[PDB]
This record gives C-alpha cells, sequence and structure tokens, in this order.
C-alpha cells in the first residue's frame, strides 16, 4: 500500500505553519520523501526521512509522519506528494495522492 498525505487540502495564512501526515507502513527499509509537485518551475525535494523551513518528523506510532513548513510563505502554495522507496527486492518508489497547500495573503 502507498502512503497516504492529508489534509488534502490544507489552507493557512503566510506566517503560520502548515502540517501534512503521510501514514505509510511497511514491514521490511524505506525512505519517506517529501516532493513538491507544482508550480511546475518549483518542483523539488524539499526533505526526508531518515535526514530549513521544511521539516519531516516520524510520529511515535512509527507509521504517521509530520511534514511541515515553518512559517508558510505565499509561494509556498502549490502541491506536494510524500513517496516512499523500498530496496528489499528489489526498489520501487510508491507515492501518495497529490494534497495542496493554500497559502492565504495576510491582507491588511
Amino acid at each position: 500500500n502507498p502512503p497516504t498525505f492529508s489534509p488534502a487540502l490544507l489552507v493557512v495564512t503566510e506566517g503560520d505553519n502548515a502540517t501534512f501526515t503521510c501514514s505509510f507502513s511497511n514491514t521490511s527499509s524505506f525512505v519517506l520523501n517529501w516532493y513538491r509537485m507544482s508550480p511546475s518551475n518549483q518542483t523539488d525535494k524539499l526533505a526526508a526521512f531518515p535526514e530549513c523551513r521544511f521539516r519531516v518528523t516520524q510520529l511515535p506510532n512509527g507509521r504517521d509522519f509530520h511534514m511541515s513548513v515553518v512559517r508558510a510563505r505565499r509561494n509556498d502554495s502549490g502541491t506536494y506528494l510524500c513517496g516512499a522507496i523500498s530496496l528489499a527486492p528489489k526498489l520501487q518508489i510508491k507515492e501518495s495522492l497529490r494534497a495542496e497547500l493554500r497559502v492565504t495573503e495576510r491582507r491588511a
């Protein structure tokens, strides 16, 4: 089973933190990557487990991970996913569906 990544739509105000949860369980090792997928120019691997403003933390149940943007900016808006990489016989990536982050302007 692929990771799930939630919430599917997270809206926060610029300056706030933004946290997605990637849930993935796999009996026998993995790397768990957090990718930005859009906008097309901005696609990038953000952060990883195990390894600035993007943090990935494994929760104590071992199956949930928090992927957090610290102090979200307007141009953090876009879509994101989590992908798990396995090497055990024998190597593949399983990605979640995307989730969207909307970062709302602080209009004075």
